[PDB]
């Protein structure tokens, strides 16, 4: 408790292709790396050669490996993938020291999933069974990893924004924040479903009923990249921000993320951006404060920025720009998840992310989307 030395800088990524931990399958053990995605409840690995992998699983190298029958397809907006549902032995080298029985599906056909050119070969879907395909009574990794010994139900993100990061599994780490976390209630169990009360653009409310907010949800999501805000909250954002910085003047496809940005080798003009969520009691939030650092992310492979904040209709995402300003302390054992100040959070001299409160809000559950 408190202490986990082990686990600390066990994510590695690269900017624009997720955060992954090594993982080993099947035995003698099979070492993948995967990727980290609150926003999703199945464990899914490359099991066939498929040209972009590096490594993929072998399920006829395993003895411990058992067939389950039965197929799933799992369509996307982009993307889908097909597999063979089965059950093998599972642990996290860089993780605690537990062997576990997990679902594995192996995925044996693939469109616009996988990333070229990236360094991983599945995905960890941490998020709860009522998402799971191709029903709920597939039990998610992190569900059978409680379930079979004694780590406790909760696990945290450290992502940095070459990228690194650390995902305690059972804990927290205090060398991985500063201030105290703050904590916002799990309102239903299937995605990380949050509730968003107000928001601020350069402390400016955009004055939404706040019901518009979490339509028709809000969702902390390691497995997405941008802050995705509802078509109508987006409109609202993006003019306040363009009002905030129009001391310059960019290309209108840009706020977009139609086209990108450029300056040579310009910060203190991008307002920050103000999510109040939903406090632990009634009547009372907290606030977490997002640097323009967070929101227009580097391109590489072209001083190149990028929009990441982008419109939805699938709800508020908390992607990895909102999670790599915190500590994001998903408490599954009592349904909330807690912020604080990342210890790593990209930043500079004039102001930092912060997690501020308690402030006074009436109403929030009126907030809720039904
Ligand atoms: C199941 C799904 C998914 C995520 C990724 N994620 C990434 O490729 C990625 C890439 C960059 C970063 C960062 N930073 C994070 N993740 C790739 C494939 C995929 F199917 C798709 C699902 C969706 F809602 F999209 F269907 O969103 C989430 N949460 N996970
Ligand atoms: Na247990
Ligand atoms: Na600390």
């Amino acid at each position: 408790r408190g202490s986990f030395v082990e686990m600390v800088d066990n994510l590695r990524g690269k900017s624009g292709q997720g955060y992954y931990v090594e993982m080993t399958v099947g035995s003698p053990p099979q070492t993948l790396n995967i990727l980290v995605d609150t926003g999703s409840s199945n464990f899914a690995v490359g099991a066939a050669p498929h040209p972009f992998l590096h490594r993929y699983y072998q399920r006829q190298l395993s003895s411990t490996y058992r067939d389950l029958r039965k197929g799933v397809y799992v369509p996307y907006t982009q993307g889908k993938w097909e597999g063979e549902l089965g059950t093998d032995l599972v642990s996290i080298p860089h993780g605690p020291n537990v062997t576990v029985r997990a679902n594995i599906a192996a995925i044996t056909e693939s469109d616009k999933f996988f990333i070229n050119g990236s360094n991983w070969e599945g995905i960890l879907g941490l998020a709860y069974a009522e998402i799971a395909r191709p029903d709920d009574s597939l039990e998610p990794f992190f569900d059978s990893l409680v379930k079979q010994t004694h780590v406790p139900n909760l696990f945290s993100l450290q992502l940095c924004g070459s990228v690194g990061g650390s995902m305690i599994i059972g804990g927290i780490d205090h060398s991985l924040y500063t201030g105290s976390l703050w904590y916002t209630p799990i309102r239903r169990e299937w995605y990380y479903e949050v509730i968003i009360v107000r928001v601020e653009i350069n402390g400016q409310d955009l004055k939404m009923d706040c019901k518009e907010y979490n339509y028709d949800k809000s969702i902390v999501d390691s497995g997405t990249t941008n802050l995705r805000l509802p078509k109508k909250v987006f409109e609202a954002a993006v003019a306040s921000i363009k009002a905030a910085s129009s001391t310059e003047k960019f290309p209108d496809g840009f706020w977009l993320g139609e086209q990108l940005v450029c300056w040579q080798a310009p910060w203190n003009i991008f307002p920050v951006i103000s999510l109040y969520l939903m406090g632990e009691v009634t009547n009372q939030s907290f606030r977490i404060t997002i640097l323009p650092q967070q929101y227009l992310r580097p391109v590489e492979d072209v001083d190149c920025y990028k929009f990441a904040i982008s419109q939805s209709s699938t709800g508020t995402v908390m992607g990895a720009v909102i999670m790599e300003g915190f500590y994001v302390v998903f408490d599954r054992a009592r349904k909330r998840i807690g912020f604080a100040v990342s210890a790593c959070h990209v930043h500079d001299e004039f102001r930092t992310a912060a997690v501020e409160g308690p402030f006074v809000t009436l109403d929030m559950e009126d907030c809720g989307y039904n």
